């Protein structure tokens, strides 16, 4: 009967951020040992919400591409 | 000096909606004369915010793919 419109496919912003950061790391634009800017500053540069960036960083940590130090700072591995 | 992170490229949701609706129309999935659901219902089916859908529809009107009647309803052209 009626057209059943399907959900618009828009990737989740955290996934978009994750994929861009991963590409920068894998391609070597970000070097091993490089320290990311703190969340507020990096989110400003990326022009994205802080929670979405925060989630992306968590996923990259889980992959082993980033590592957060409890003292402070997240670093490219 | 410091890496200058560039803005994350995420297409604007209204552009994503516009392109999907345009594809449905051009491919013939939505037929000429078909009436779209009202904004609230279509946004629910698309799972998108109402303002983003509203903007997409305005852009498709401007292209001549949709036409809104003052009495009510937006129709595929």
């Amino acid at each position: 009967n009626a057209m059943a419109y399907s959900k618009i496919r828009q990737p989740k912003l955290s996934d978009v951020i994750e994929q861009q950061l991963e590409f920068l790391i894998l391609e070597g634009t970000l070097r091993p040992g490089e320290k990311l800017p703190p969340e507020r500053e990096l989110a400003k540069q990326f022009d994205v919400s802080r929670p979405s960036l925060r989630e992306a960083i968590q996923r990259l940590e889980a992959k082993g591409l980033l590592l957060r130090r409890q003292g402070g700072g997240t670093f490219v591995q």
